[PDB]
């Protein structure tokens, strides 16, 4: 079945710029700005649109070695990005995939709000735990804050 988890978080970076950096250029930025969270990002196949597969490797000592993510949809107009965790890490005989949707909306103060859904597609009679979802949220927030710091410090990047 499907377990749905949702969260909202804020950023001080404007929506379009955050989308360009944090979403569209995560392959470059995450290992650069958060090497203690993400060791590398490998493009396995595809040119960045729907169907693109990336292998995200974690540092030594982390719970999982890697995950392979698949880009599902990229909406450059509405700052929407959908992708799925499709192999590695928690994926296996209890979990088929994790389907994620991110939408970034502008705020009047010149920042943004990120609205995130994660849908866990399980196999058989297994349940998703608070701690698994929490670990994913912590990671997402860590990457967000690292990218945000970089973008504050590098004003000519991603305009
Ligand atoms: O989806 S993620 O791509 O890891 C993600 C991406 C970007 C920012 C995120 C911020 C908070 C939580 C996330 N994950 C999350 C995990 C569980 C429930 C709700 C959100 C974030
Ligand atoms: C939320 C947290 O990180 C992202 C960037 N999305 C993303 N990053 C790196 N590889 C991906 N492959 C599919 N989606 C990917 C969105």
């Amino acid at each position: 079945g499907v377990f749905n988890y949702e969260t909202e978080t804020t950023s001080v970076i404007p929506a379009a710029r955050l989308f360009k950096a944090f979403i569209l250029d995560g392959d470059n930025l995450f290992p650069k700005v958060a090497p203690q969270a993400i060791s590398s990002v490998e493009n396995i196949e595809g040119n960045g649109g729907p169907g693109t597969i990336k292998k995200i490797s974690f540092p030594e000592g982390f719970p999982f070695k890697y995950v392979k993510d698949r880009v599902d949809e990229v909406d450059h107009t509405n700052f929407k990005y959908n992708y799925s965790v499709i192999e590695g890490g928690p994926i296996g005989d209890t979990l088929e995939k994790i389907s994620n949707e991110i939408k970034i909306v502008a705020t009047p103060d010149g920042g943004s709000i990120l609205k995130i859904s994660n849908k866990y597609h399980t196999k058989g009679d297994h349940e998703v735990k608070a701690e698994q979802v929490k670990a994913s949220k912590e990671m997402g927030e860590t990457l967000l804050r690292a990218v945000e710091s970089y973008l504050l410090a590098h004003s000519d990047a991603y305009n």
